[PDB]
């Protein structure tokens, strides 16, 4: 699925993210903008032979098991596939692991780039939530 902007606040909003860890909804609004045009089906193949998956983008080094990567630790206990649902609910479960690891948002390049350091209200703008 390919989400609209304040869809994805809103579904966002419902699983619990705002403000999650000290990070404003905007914060994941804009992640999932540049992390994966909001389209749960993105996928990226890196370097060390992992992929991203999702609209989060979530890497198969550490978070979930694709059964194609070595090294893996799947500290999210989830396939990845789970992670290319429609719903979104798989991801935020595991992005909410990731930012307690104790490195926060800095776990997604797109967010560190292109987010950090910008009104990231801005992206729930105009939005009903
Ligand atoms: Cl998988
Ligand atoms: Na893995």
């Amino acid at each position: 699925k390919v989400f609209g902007r304040c869809e994805l606040a809103a579904a966002m909003k419902r699983h619990g993210l705002d403000n999650y860890r000290g990070y404003s909804l905007g914060n994941w609004v804009c992640a999932a903008k540049f992390e994966s045009n909001f389209n749960t089906q993105a996928t990226n193949r890196n370097t060390d032979g992992s992929t991203d998956y999702g609209i989060l983008q979530i890497n198969s080094r550490w978070w979930c098991n694709d059964g194609r990567t070595p090294g893996s630790r799947n500290l999210c206990n989830i396939p990845c596939s789970a992670l290319l649902s429609s719903d979104i609910t798989a991801s935020v479960n595991c992005a909410k692991k990731i930012v307690s690891d104790g490195n926060g948002m800095n776990a997604w390049v797109a967010w560190r780039n292109r987010c950090k350091g910008t009104d990231v209200q801005a992206w729930i703008r105009g939005c009903r939530l």
